[PDB]
């Protein structure tokens, strides 16, 4: 159904990421969650959100108001989401980030902007999944 669940609240980032993937394929389905709360609502199919089962979760960790760590902690405590692969997206991946995501089973990090090179890499992961 949904290939990627992108946690992002910056409208330009949303359009940019959707456009990059759209140029690769108009069939790559991306759903947008603008908060950790909404992402969970979509994964559980509650609060007026339709339940989705994404293969990958792309998390923009440069949003101070959106606690990605708390989201990931809750995500990883529910076995229904064990197979969802997670990639963090940031304009600056730090030593602190490295330490923080070590036990949250994150497949990798991506440096903004998420361009063709990064998107095609994700496309093949979707396929290989």
């Amino acid at each position: 159904k949904v290939d990627i669940l992108y946690l992002e609240d910056d409208e330009v980032d949303i359009q940019s990421v959707e456009r990059v993937f759209h140029k690769i394929s108009s069939l790559i389905k991306i759903e947008i969650a603008k908060s950790g709360n909404q992402a969970l609502d979509m994964l559980y199919g509650r609060n007026k959100e339709n339940k989705i089962h994404p293969k990958l979760i792309l998390l923009d960790i440069n949003i101070p108001k959106m606690n990605g760590i708390e989201f990931l902690k809750e995500l990883r405590d529910d076995s229904s989401f064990t197979d969802i692969e997670v990639f963090v997206l940031t304009a600056a991946y730090t030593s602190k980030d490295k330490l923080a995501f070590e036990s949250l089973n994150i497949r990798g990090h991506l440096i903004k902007p998420l361009d063709y090179g990064e998107a095609i890499k994700l496309f093949w992961i979707l396929q290989s999944m």
